[PDB]
């Protein structure tokens, strides 16, 4: 036995290691520490093979589309385990009911200044660009953070109104998304103005800021709990507070509470719960991840209790209590893809923010109006009925194109009914893991062959007769997160090829 654990490169991985080795010395068992590059990325490639680490390490908005595909092992963590965490960060780790991963920390972005620089933070965002004029002439830079990722920036284009997913209800509605309305617009186009106002390069990364502020060159950064040890250590007189107002208004930061999955592959498992249980969520395993690089508000009650006694962590809570928690729906991979894609536009001055901020918007319409086509025609094809309730946004486009799926899509089925057959018994896919695995399966099947609308039906055709198959063993559960997917590597990896041919409006133009 081994434990694999990935973990991002931003977070303490020298702090775990040091708990995997106190794990070690009881167990044997070597606990390895990867942080790999890109890792919201590369988990979820390895891990649909069945070779990822045994532990994975994010923040929980990525845990349900891992969930989706089948990529986490469900965790068993007994009534009085679960009584040590907080209410509202098992919340933020369940997925569809079950609890998908473990809650490790919640983290919020606060804002850090230099008090030598400034004896007080600025209370609005409208007087950082005037502190700049008067820190220039002491040749220094008013405010410096990452412009690289867009959960940097969300608080600014989040403050005036601006937002993923509204919660309706006790879910998430994908009709309304907010990242085209006016409060997004005004925020985002307050951040551009800095850049057009000289006041931030819009190239400034997570290093270049970091360097920056603990080198006594910007007043000011935004940052998490987790870079406090590389300020701590460059012996700069900082403070960390809440983040300033937009237009009356708080900044409000997404919320991320770092989770710790198990790879449903790993042969590791029960290994993988001793040790995140009895090892890692206890005061001293927190204690010394902390050390090496701060967690923040961590789901531990024992050692969240003595942590909330610092003027740091409260500022953090007090900005999370004025963010939002992120959403897990899957959607999030493709959701993030948009909004760096915008943010990245907006600053390099390839587009104008009413521009980067609607092929954003207009993203998650393809995301929806696709998972709409996708999941009805599928749906329909193992009841044997159509679905009467109505579509929004582009519905005659949406309805004509399940008129073409109908009759283009049956034909594939007909046609290749001898092929279909062959390959949907010789997979035996008889349990949900099964199911799941053809869904990544048919995923890079596609991807990894030519882009057309043949082949798209093709994939769609397939996933109805499974629709079909799923129906005759009534574990039926599976269409819609396999209509998901479909949609995913389509309007996620192929997102350039499907507005390039005019959406689905292309599709039902294709075949007349
Ligand atoms: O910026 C988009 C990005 O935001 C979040 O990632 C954060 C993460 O939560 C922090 O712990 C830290 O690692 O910084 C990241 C931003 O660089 C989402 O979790 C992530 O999925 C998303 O792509």
């Amino acid at each position: 036995g081994k434990l694999v654990i990935w973990i991002n490169g931003d977070k303490g991985y020298n702090g775990l290691a040091e708990v995997g080795k106190k794990f070690e010395k009881d167990t044997g068992i070597k606990v390895t520490v990867e942080h790999p590059d890109k890792l919201e990325e590369k988990f979820p490639q390895v891990a649909a093979t069945g070779d990822g680490p045994d532990i994975i390490f994010w923040a929980h908005d990525r845990f349900g589309g891992y969930a989706q595909s089948g990529l986490l092992a469900e965790i068993t963590p007994d009534k009085a385990f679960q009584d040590k965490l907080y209410p509202f960060t098992w919340d933020a780790v369940r997925y569809n009911g079950k609890l998908i991963a473990y809650p490790i920390a919640v983290e919020a972005l606060s804002l850090i200044y230099n008090k030598d620089l400034l004896p007080n933070p600025p209370k609005t965002w409208e007087e950082i660009p005037a502190l700049d004029k008067e820190l220039k002439a002491k040749g220094k830079s008013a405010l410096m953070f990452n412009l690289q990722e867009p959960y940097f920036t969300w608080p600014l284009i989040a403050a005036d109104g601006g937002y993923a997913f509204k919660y309706e209800n006790g879910k998430y509605d994908i009709k309304d998304v907010g990242v085209d309305n006016a409060g997004a617009k005004a925020g985002l186009t307050f951040l551009v103005d800095l850049i057009k106002n000289k006041h931030m390069n819009a190239d400034t990364d997570y290093s270049i800021a970091e360097a920056a502020f603990n080198k006594g060159e910007t007043a000011m950064t935004i940052n998490g709990p987790w870079a406090w040890s590389n300020i701590d250590t460059s012996k700069v007189n900082y403070g960390v507070t809440v983040l300033p107002t937009f237009k009356g208004q708080p900044s409000k930061p997404f919320v991320g509470v770092l989770s710790a999955g198990i790879n449903a592959a790993s042969p590791n498992k029960e290994l993988a719960k001793e040790f995140l249980e009895n090892y890692l969520l206890t005061d001293e395993g927190l204690e010394a991840v902390n050390k090496d690089k701060p967690l923040g508000a961590v789901a531990l009650k024992s050692y969240e209790e003595e942590l909330a006694k610092d003027p740091r962590i409260a500022a953090t809570m007090e900005n999370a209590q004025k963010g939002e928690i992120m959403p897990n729906i899957p959607q999030m991979s493709a959701f993030w893809y948009a909004v760096r894609t915008a943010v990245i536009n907006a600053a390099s001055g390839r587009q104008t923010v009413d521009e980067a901020l609607k092929d954003a918007q207009t993203g998650s319409e393809l995301y929806r109006q696709s998972l709409e086509i996708i999941s009805r025609y599928l749906r329909e094809q193992a009841t044997g009925a159509a679905d009467t309730a109505p579509m929004g946004a582009s519905g005659a486009t949406s309805r004509k194109a399940l008129e073409t799926l109908r009759r283009v899509g049956d034909g594939v089925q007909r046609n290749h009914e001898t092929a279909f057959q062959g390959m949907l018994r010789k997979l035996d896919i008889k349990n949900e893991d099964d199911v799941k695995s053809l869904s990544r399966v048919m995923i890079h099947v596609f991807s990894d062959g030519v882009t057309n609308w043949g082949r798209i039906v093709t994939l769609i055709s397939f996933g109805a007769f499974v629709a079909k198959h799923l129906k005759t063993i009534n574990q039926e559960s599976c269409i819609e997160p396999l209509a998901e997917s479909i949609t995913d590597v389509l309007v996620r990896t192929k997102r350039d090829w499907l507005v390039k041919q005019r959406g689905w409006d292309g599709f039902v133009e294709f075949f007349h």
